């Protein structure tokens, strides 16, 4: 026969199934309680029942777990300190999607050297998330595929579907069966309709393909996710100001979905310049003081150290998108806490 | 000890692995030969080694195998008759992605009644593709997820990644290991950079998660797909005309990827009107007559009977997007054949 | 770094999982009814609620399914005719365990030429069992390992654990979770304790290692099989006469298990002389006339044609142990039917 | 559709696949060398190329790994002390086969409380075996089924098939693909032919059903095991003396298999009284000092503290068959080393 199968495949390696990771790193009672509780709390924010600000804040991507747990220990103090004004949740993204050839994230390539030790990667990803939850810091992440969630979704209190996948039917179907609340980002060029469309789609029951905990191909029948919302992350032009929030909210009401939204201070809203995250946060603060009824959260890309680097030389310094440092982070959260205390008190 | 896992999952059900369907419906010598040959012949059009026009043509979605087989028998005659000018490959899409609630396609819901007998669907799909190839008709389809291809990619001569997934990293990774040439559509609002980037991305080696033929979770390390191209399919504005082809070509050369492209006569370029497909085809024909050096194919939604219908009452009429009928198909193909006969003789 | 794993293994090949066979050959409504009620009917014989005689009768091993179906259609007329006196179930054994190099049975080597096409054999075995049941003929078999049952046990009305495996803990555990009544044979040298112990063991809950329907290693927690009994099949000397029955009954009563047993007319009771099966059946008929309260069934090795052959040249003639032909079978059943008519009438 | 499938199954639970354990506890360089060499050294005894006595000695069953490690540390000193005369390998059996309801072993029930935590049991079993090998004590075990060996056979230098399974075709097939040398015991009533038949059978190639390292059902094709021998373990009467050895040797040569055998000092050769293990060993000693040409090994049930316990209330005390203590073990080994010194020196 002429060959027709796997013509462009170098290798297919079997993967340790989720149950193997679950046996080594079973979720503890206290992590279980933190996740259940934070999921519910976030849901209240999504549907306008509590007026705290959800703050998803942390590195662009995790490239070292030691630095991440160190970051978490500082953030934990602010989480407790601002607990009446803000619901702080740590951003634990293992990979930034990239068009150009480059590092594929911590799950994919934990040794940062192109050896793609994914079993170790997933094991590390789960270990980190259990430790964070065990210390009192809830975690959030981006789900890029339909398989990785079986390894650690049980430890995630909030999920994101990125700008590049919000329109994708299979990612919407995934979101409809995710145990956590989910935010959908507007398209890379500013299209908001696709995120509005996605919350619609994700609240309904769907079927997609994936694997069981034991690692076998299966059909997943989901119940719908009622806790979805939009994230404004800019486009050609930023979309974070009051007028864009207003238009967005009107559109969400017309589609019959939640008009409470998140604003990303990073990415195309900061123009890929980390020193502008603070500008976006200040405008949001202004919005919260005047009115700001439709804002329920913000996203901030933050690290121990500011900026970015191509190689992982410097500890707690991003190797993907540039972040603000810890000093600026304390400044940003004091401000948001300050502004939302006034909103909550009106 | 609060629950955190599969909170919004109604059911998970095991799927028959690929090997079960490969065991019952193994590829034949003839089907292997046709797939292999057709994939090569198409790559030749992609890289400009041959100036025949690839015509991806057939129903919007397959909802009846008998009608598809009948359609194929008619198309076969014209595939042979035009074989020196056109490379005709049947469209065999099992689903049409959509945002609203509705029929999820032949793989997901073969009984067209909401039972989701996916084991049956996947079986019928492979059976139809094996039959089409055995009769002399090569097939093409859209790959919407990372698992379904293990079940029938071996029977597919050309693959599409739709507008909604072209920017998705995991779909680009998938394309990088598909055995067939792959077309990337421009975004739903007419964005071409995502498809140009996708070609660049898919030519490189990647890892993604999927399942082995035996249905177990796995790491797939791909080789890169050197045979990818863009498909112009409209957006806010149609992009089929000479001026758009030339803008696209310029952008492709500047990214250092192939400047040969496909034009979808349907969907947003026809504005969802099936009678405008013939208009787009004539415009393409006129370009091939004048120059048209960057056009390597077209896409046409065609069935035995023209139009569309909500319920599958009429034999051979679409229940998804509207199609041209057999009569206009004959004329479209005869038009494109003659226009390309001239381009070829230059 | 020395190799320590799989030193003496030539190949490990993956099987189609049971779900693959179950999907091609699902159990029909009618086959389900037959299996359900025959298991119940037999259970009534084991615990003494009904005085009909279970007759397990058919070839030593199946090597041709067509002969087995032709055998089955003749036997069916007799199953119907003697249904008030005899409960006739066909023997569908796929393999005779042996010590010397030879044919490994219809599952292991369905093509009978040493190519070990196990996927094909499991398929053929299931199809044969399905067709038998669909025609009205219940089936029985011997379970030699802990994995093959997942492929066809749903089609089996009565099971044997052979003389060579009755003492094996893992086989006793299997029996404890088999859906059918099970007969255990006495040891090759005549030891009855191992079968009495086996019945005891198998009535309890156990755990044993096996495979799920999807083919994954699993732990099976069984509930106990309350329907087990012994089979007197001879030893150094035959054990079929009234004295031996009576000694067995007492021992059975002493271990507090059912004192109804089965007598195998073949094997070491006939001493591998198929013409003696008739004399064993005549002894049993006499016991039934006189009393025989502890007999609930008999086993008989029977085919279309008598004797045995080394190669499968002659149609419907055994390639394992020698069987009685069809004419002698008619006599034997008539003999047993008439005798038990009088036992039942008392 | 009446139910016919799994009627008497309480629960099917997925088991961690072997690879999961092999990932947490990979074999080390040193353990590899110890396993590889010992297997070769045993092969040499089996085939008469060295006259050292193989000594399989250790607890009847392991129920505490701390005690097993302490026992091993003491045994190691003797292993080295007597290395020129004896090859001391540790008995590391996890379960003892039972007809009556009892503790089902360390693998099945590591917590000694009916929780059947088999994943943990298998993990513990592997861990113990890896530790033993790491400190320089090779290990030996009974293989009771066709799945457990995938989890630790790589750490085993000698395997036993017990009296209850020696006649079993599937265990013979298992043995034919085991990396270690294998001993087959004579039947529980003293039948030697089954063990002689077993060696014959196990030296040829076989197919049996099992699971891959990845935990999926598979067809195993073995190469044959050339290193099998019998074990004399008594029956209705003891079989350990010169005249039973002589007669066994004769039947062995006559069947064209190795006439070197092992004698079990325990079980039916001791009358199930641990105090008579020594009297058996004294007889073997006398045989060696006169001739003892056919003896290549002995088997001894020994522990730190002598005797049995109904429940595990004491350190280093058997909870299954009764074992001689350390004192009696020092004396037995001295006796054997001394007698065998004399055999080796002529
Ligand atoms: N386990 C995920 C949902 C999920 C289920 C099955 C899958 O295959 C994938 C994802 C959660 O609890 O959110
Ligand atoms: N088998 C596909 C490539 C592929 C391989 C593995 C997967 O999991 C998915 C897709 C092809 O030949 O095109
Ligand atoms: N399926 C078997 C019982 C069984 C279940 C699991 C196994 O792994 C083996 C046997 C029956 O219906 O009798
Ligand atoms: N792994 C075993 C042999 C074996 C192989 C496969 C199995 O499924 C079972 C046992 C050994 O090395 O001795
Ligand atoms: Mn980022
Ligand atoms: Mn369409
Ligand atoms: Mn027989
Ligand atoms: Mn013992």
């Amino acid at each position: 026969h002429y060959p027709t199968d796997d013509i462009k495949i170098k290798e297919v390696k079997e993967l340790l199934p989720p149950i193997a990771h679950l046996y080594e790193l079973p979720i503890s009672k206290e992590a279980s309680g933190l996740v259940h509780r934070t999921r519910q709390e976030i849901s209240d924010l999504v549907h306008g029942r509590d007026k705290r600000l959800l703050v998803i804040i942390g590195p662009c991507s995790i490239h070292d777990p030691k630095a991440a747990l160190e970051y978490a220990e500082r953030l934990l103090k602010l989480r407790k300190q601002y607990e009446n004004e803000l619901l702080i949740v740590m951003r634990v993204y293992f990979e930034k999607p990239r068009t150009t050839v480059g590092w594929k994230g911590l799950i994919n390539d934990p040794h940062l050297d192109g050896t793609f030790d994914i079993n170790f990667g997933l094991r590390q990803a789960r270990s980190l998330l259990l430790s964070l939850n065990n210390m009192g810091m809830p975690a959030s992440t981006e789900f890029l595929d339909m398989i990785t969630p079986q390894y650690y979704a049980d430890l995630i209190s909030w999920g994101a579907i990125g700008a590049r996948t919000t329109e994708s039917q299979v990612h919407r179907e995934l979101a409809s069966g995710l145990s956590c609340p989910v935010g959908f980002k507007n398209g890379t060029d500013g299209n908001l309709k696709i995120a509005i469309d996605a919350i619609g789609a994700a609240s309904h029951s769907h079927h997609f393909l994936s694997v069981t905990k034991a690692g076998h191909s299966a059909i997943v029948h989901t119940g719908g996710n009622p806790d979805c919302h939009v994230i404004l992350r800019g486009g050609k032009e930023p979309n974070y100001d009051a007028e864009h929030v207003s238009e967005a909210a009107e559109q969400l009401r017309a589609a019959g979905v939640t008009d409470k939204l998140m604003i990303d201070c990073s990415h195309a809203n900061s123009r890929k310049d980390y020193t502008r995250q603070m500008e976006v946060a200040q405008d949001i603060a202004a919005q919260l003081e005047q009115d700001g009824g439709n804002i329920m959260g913000v996203m901030v890309e933050s690290h121990l150290v500011e900026g970015r680097q191509d190689k992982p030389e410097v500890y707690g310094k991003s190797i993907t998108d540039a972040c603000i440092g810890w000093g600026a982070t304390e400044e940003l959260l004091a401000l948001l806490a300050g502004a939302n205390k006034k909103r909550m008190a009106r």
